[PDB]
């Protein structure tokens, strides 16, 4: 119904964020029992999405689909499962899809637990690492394209620092997130020659206050953390806004060293190469 | 005995590469029955190096044992199976190990086989790449590395330019070379601050012209194949002189942009903080 006519706006040849961007949108959120995952269901929520969000604990994400009802999501539903469990991943969006009736943004979120330590003969946390932070990104993906290709959609993945940089004490983990950029920024290659129109957001985050994260590094680094709150907003504003990359970090010198113009013009050559 | 007086030499103050650096060095190459892998055996063989070559045919290992012998090495000897087999990949070691009575070099060179193709429902691919191109990477490295301690040895990595940079209808391989690099890079600082002293090299490739990538290009890439012989020189030196990367490429152009300074600079910031 009514403005308000003493808010401020920009002048533009052009485009900015906003909410409606994701009101009755279609969105599914991995790992939103907790931290970022959960604060994106909120975000959502509060924007008038469908939401479906999951992770294994079921009475957590209960209370969480709950709270997204009450912060006014067009429909919230959660799937509770494993996702070291292919097969729960692939039928996981076959079931959110139809409990929405489509689907316009799939966020992938969750990790496999890990904690700061040096390597010595850990295979299973690696493989863990692998199949939880890295395959089940690559199923759930697969199983979403379909009801993405209808609808011109987004993927967003949630990475870190440490799968652009390298870091010790985190070498599984950096492994997983390292392939994640292998692995999606490839199929974006694919998706622009192939011309499917399914964007793909590769968000690469600092140190962020979750009681997890926070709990991790008590005691071994001693940085400062960026507010759960935003980074999630921050996340939710590069998928809607098709962006290739986000950074958020609570250092801008660090948001400055983790870009990579050579690689940028090293496939910018191979693609003009194509063209 | 004899010298040769006519032959040059350069000024210093320092370093350069000999063959005498891996005389009577006791080196596995994985992968070795044929392309880059094996003519890494055969340099290492006319340096008279021990070498230890395994890959699944049996039959051409036997002959690449055979040249090795030839050629001068010190000893050679192979054992066969797949790295897809994590418990092979671990007694292999133990008995390249036991056969050679110690461990300078472990050359990680071998990847599962891999065509281009545009991505779509592939898993099984995508799976077997982070197992074979990555894990038993990871496996062969622990089983390995008390005895790469004793002898302050070295770990070469074999990757990719599609382990730093993205490509499209490479999606599963170059999830596994970035995989690499996380890995690799992250337990290299935990060697540092351990006082672990064993090098990692990791070996950044354009394409290289052996019958495998030949065939897999052919009529979908047109570009310069650089030679076999000469890569698989560049590798071996490389590890030789515990040099944290090396590059090889048809194109200077392209080695020049697959460096990445940021990173460099933000993990040498994080460095010093720790100094
Ligand atoms: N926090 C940071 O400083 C930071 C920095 C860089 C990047 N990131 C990235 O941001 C994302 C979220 O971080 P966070 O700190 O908010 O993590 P978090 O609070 O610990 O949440 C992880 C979520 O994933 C779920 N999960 C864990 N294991 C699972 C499994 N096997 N199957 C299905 N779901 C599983 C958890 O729920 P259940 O336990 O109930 O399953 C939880 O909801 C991650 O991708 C992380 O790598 C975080
Ligand atoms: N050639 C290029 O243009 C290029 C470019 C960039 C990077 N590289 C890298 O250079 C390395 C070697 O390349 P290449 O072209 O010389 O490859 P290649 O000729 O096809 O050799 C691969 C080797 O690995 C072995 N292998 C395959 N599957 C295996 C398995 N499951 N278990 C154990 N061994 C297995 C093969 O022997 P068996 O089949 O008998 O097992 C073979 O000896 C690879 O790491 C590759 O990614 C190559
Ligand atoms: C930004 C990074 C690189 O922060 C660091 C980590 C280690 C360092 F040595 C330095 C820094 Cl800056 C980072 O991604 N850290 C996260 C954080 C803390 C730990 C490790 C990583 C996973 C979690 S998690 C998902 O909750 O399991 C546990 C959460
Ligand atoms: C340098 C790269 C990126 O060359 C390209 C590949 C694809 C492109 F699109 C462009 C370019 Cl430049 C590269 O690593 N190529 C190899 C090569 C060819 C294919 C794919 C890769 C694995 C092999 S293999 C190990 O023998 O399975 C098969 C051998
Ligand atoms: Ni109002
Ligand atoms: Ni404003
Ligand atoms: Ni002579
Ligand atoms: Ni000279």
């Amino acid at each position: 119904q009514h403005q308000h006519q003493h808010q401020h706006q920009h002048q533009q040849p052009n485009e900015e964020f906003r909410p409606e961007m994701l009101q009755g949108k279609k969105v599914i959120v991995t790992g939103a029992s907790k931290g970022i995952g959960r604060e994106m269901a909120y975000h959502l929520a509060k924007m008038g999405a469908h939401v479906v969000v999951t992770a294994r604990s079921k009475e957590t994400l209960q209370k969480v689909v709950s709270h997204c009802l009450e912060l006014g999501a067009a429909s919230a539903h959660y799937i509770a499962g494993t996702m070291e469990d292919m097969t729960f991943a692939e039928q996981f969006v076959a079931q959110a899809g139809k409990l929405m009736g489509g689907l316009d943004m799939l966020i992938l979120n969750h990790i496999t637990n890990t904690s700061l330590n040096l390597f010595h003969d850990d295979i299973h946390h690696v493989r863990k690492s692998m199949e939880v932070n890295f395959l089940s990104y690559v199923v759930l993906t697969v199983a979403a394209l379909p009801m993405l290709k209808q609808s011109n959609g987004s993927i967003v993945v949630v990475s870190s620092l440490a799968g652009k940089v390298a870091y010790p004490m985190v070498a599984a983990y950096s492994a997983s997130k390292f392939a994640l950029d292998g692995f999606f920024s490839s199929i974006r290659k694919e998706y622009s020659v192939s011309r499917v129109n399914v964007s793909i957001t590769l968000c690469v985050l600092g140190l962020i206050d979750t009681e997890t994260a926070m709990k991790a590094v008590s005691g071994i680094v001693h940085m400062q953390a960026a507010p759960k709150e935003e980074c999630a907003l921050e996340i939710i504003k590069g998928g809607a806004l098709r962006q290739e990359e986000v950074y958020y970090d609570s250092s801008l010198w660090t948001t400055l060293l983790i870009r990579n113009p050579s690689r940028k013009i090293l496939e910018f050559l191979y693609s003009t190469s194509y063209n």
